[PDB]
């Protein structure tokens, strides 16, 4: 089966992805700063490198290698990044920096990692991993929401590019996931805030509830493309 | 298994969808206004009743009638939906009052039908078909894209305001689906209904709020 | 004497703040509602007045022609005449959505179609289409008027695509919270009380003339350049 | 009357704005690279500085050093902005790294500049220059989009939370101007700048939360 690349394996969504593709019999590529938390996962088939998605060169290498093993990658889920909540008023400026850096950088290194190879091919799936958040404002986001909302834009415009190609682009909205993400976030009080509504909803989406729509919209056959998946715990209110 | 109600399932999206959720073993209640056509899938377990969405006292009694034998609806795929093309400065001005009155009423009956009582029980999903010209406008769609957009808002809106109760509502936005409508860049009826299927048999804590799809090409 | 501008919905709230800005800048107008006295009684210089239905399709049109001889074929029609029935969709009586979207969505198409092949024909004309901050957002109880809204938001973008080469401008206004008659159209007294608690909580609300002076600007414009949306509520607006 | 400091002030869209708002009173502060193009203006009260608006530690200081002069800014617009075209599969990556450097975290900083302040007075405008290219994508566009779909997410979720302060937060969404952006069916840049003088001229208590135009052509 055909190889496929996750960025942000080491934790949270990204865990929860490589294991539903192992599952399938993907051979993975599973790229992340943490790389000796990437190899407890244990995953048969199984290529973990120790990549900062914002260096690209770093980036591009390990794909290659990864190719040399495996063949051509048929998929790769842009799924690293990070949440820095903030007033804009008060924020930390290089906070912006670092996530636009990743959220946005990252996944558009990760695009171009494969882009021209499946176009040629006229095969290949990008799955972007956006957010509701991408879709609507909410308190303290705001740099957050403008680096969801980029990956929409940049995703729905590659889509239409490439689709003459045969290549698809999957956009996927999760809201409010178990994960580690709210933990970089650098107020106490927002985080407080923030696990406070988690736990007022009744609780919260699982990792996994993310990677079985990820892995149903890449196994349609490659002539139906899955644009968009957004999906929320039920109880989710402002 | 729960008992499921589809309207507009006589051809195309409607019909893939009803074959789907009957080859998963939920009974069902489809409604169109060919029930001949409804009867002839000759479905297992599956009630076929003349009703013409706008009319809300026949769609009402149908799902009671309906629920009397395999018990309370458990989710609603609101289908029925008609295209009628035109530029706003020639089209006849009963096509905009009839494709509002089916995609948009229609549809309002349908979750008005089955609200209440899923709140009540806390358990629930309401499926609406709404359409890629749900979310941008297109050359000779304006009436068309009008109800869709119309679908849309209204979905969200309600789905905010039952999320309380555990209650799902899930917009599916297909384009270029190959089905009447119009009457390899094409979808097949059944890529829309594996989607709809994905996304009602999620547990009920998981709400797929939106699923887009079309064609690879075009 | 300039040219004639039609305004439905002109006897109260934004409509007649509209028309009374257009009046001031020497229009001619037609102004079109049910209650035609009310209109009568705005006393404006230029101004035909006539009892309209917008979802009578037939006396729209009607009045339009007639206006049409007197003052020159139509350069704008501000779609304005609408109406909020606030509810929710488990226990809203069904025919509150029959209502508002025949006004708000037909009423308003009926508006663009009296116009639109004229100014296509000569090359000018303005559409001016009164949405919502709703027509792009959601609100507690708003479900079916959101409904509307969008479908205005949607109408209005695919006709200004289309009708672009003709020369012909639609725009989008899309007020918040502005003091009108609207709200008291409302069912129920707690959606009411809840809504004006909120318009006083926010400390009060905009004015119909801060939409007609948008409204205005928008159409003062030269014909080739066209803004497709102004977008409008009071500062202090939030949920 | 109040001061107004403009980024980007040097061509195009931010030239007809700082002819615009210095015509009707305001001392200006004038940012942009080509401080030289800016003195050229020879506009009345009007402080030129060269500033790169990535360049946070020099954007706040010229501003604290302009309202010695003149007083706290009363609005800012931020409008220095550049577009970089391209396919994702082969652009150079460092055009997006300055794109979105630019674009939108020079319009951040541009923010916080006077944020903290105008909340404390309970006044102030902050004018954020966007684009139809933030509401729609384009062929080749699909980064600078990007930049622009971030400007008014950023925009809207600002505005929300500084509307309780009485400050106003704007997006201005133009299409298809005669600049040097690209370097009828074509809009003059005095067409934007007499929409945003527009905007800052209501009431403080009216927020003109977006305005979209473009030719009405092509
Ligand atoms: N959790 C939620 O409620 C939602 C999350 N999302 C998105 O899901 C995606 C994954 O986040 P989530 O799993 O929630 O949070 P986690 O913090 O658990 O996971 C973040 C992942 O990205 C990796 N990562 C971070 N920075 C870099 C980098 N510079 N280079 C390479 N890898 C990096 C981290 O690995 P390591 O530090 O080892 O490099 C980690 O694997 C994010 O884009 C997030 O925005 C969207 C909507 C909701
Ligand atoms: N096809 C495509 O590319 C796309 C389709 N959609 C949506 O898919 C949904 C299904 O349409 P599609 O399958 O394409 O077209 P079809 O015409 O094949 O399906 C129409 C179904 O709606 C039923 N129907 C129509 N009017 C009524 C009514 N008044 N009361 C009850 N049932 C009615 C029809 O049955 P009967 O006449 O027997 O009553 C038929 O069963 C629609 O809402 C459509 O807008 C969205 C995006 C794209
Ligand atoms: N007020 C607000 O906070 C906001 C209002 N809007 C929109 O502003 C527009 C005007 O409403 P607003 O001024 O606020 O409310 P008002 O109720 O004060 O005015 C409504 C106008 O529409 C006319 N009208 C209603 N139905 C018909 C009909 N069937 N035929 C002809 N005319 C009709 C009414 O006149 P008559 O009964 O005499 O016929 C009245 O002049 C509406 O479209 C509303 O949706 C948008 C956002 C916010
Ligand atoms: N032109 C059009 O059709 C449209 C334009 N827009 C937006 O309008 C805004 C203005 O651009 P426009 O007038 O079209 O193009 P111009 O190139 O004419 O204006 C660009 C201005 O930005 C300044 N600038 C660029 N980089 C920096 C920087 N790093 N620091 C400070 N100033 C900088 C430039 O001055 P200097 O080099 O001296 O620093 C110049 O004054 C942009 O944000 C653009 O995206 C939106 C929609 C359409």
């Amino acid at each position: 089966k055909k190889l496929v690349v996750i960025t942000g394996a080491s934790s949270g969504i990204g865990e929860a992805i490589a294991r539903r593709f192992s599952e399938e019999g993907h051979p993975l590529l599973l790229l992340a700063r943490r790389v000796e938390r990437l190899k407890a996962l244990n995953l048969p088939n199984t290529l973990c490198a120790q990549v900062d998605v914002t260096d690209k060169y770093t980036f591009d290498t390990a794909i290659t290698r990864a190719e040399k093993i495996y063949g051509p990658a048929d998929a790769i889920v842009n799924n690293a990044g990070m949440m820095l909540l903030g007033q804009i008023d008060t924020q930390e400026a290089n906070e912006w920096q670092r996530m636009f850096d990743v959220n946005v950088l990252g996944l558009l290194n990760g695009m171009q990692a494969v882009l021209a190879p499946m176009k040629a091919r006229n095969c290949g799936t990008i799955i972007n991993i956006s957010s509701i958040a991408g879709k609507k404002t909410f308190p303290d986001h705001a740099a957050y929401c403008g680096t969801k909302f980029a990956v929409h834009a940049i995703s729905e415009n590659v889509r239409e590019e490439v689709a003459a190609s045969n290549v698809r682009v999957m956009t996927i909205a999760p809201s409010a996931v178990k994960t580690e993400l709210l933990s970089h976030t650098t107020s106490q009080q927002i985080k407080d805030g923030y696990d406070a509504w988690r736990v007022d909803m009744g609780g919260v989406l699982a990792a996994d509830d993310v990677a079985r729509a990820v892995l149903f919209a890449y196994q349609q056959p490659q002539n139906v493309c899955i644009r968009e998946i957004a999906l929320a715990p039920t109880k989710q209110q402002p």
